[PDB]
């Protein structure tokens, strides 16, 4: 599982 926030 992986996420990001610009
Ligand atoms: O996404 C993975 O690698 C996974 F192991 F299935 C999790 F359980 F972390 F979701
Ligand atoms: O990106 C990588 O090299 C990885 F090891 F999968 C982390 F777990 F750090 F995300």
């Amino acid at each position: 599982v992986v996420g990001g926030v610009v």
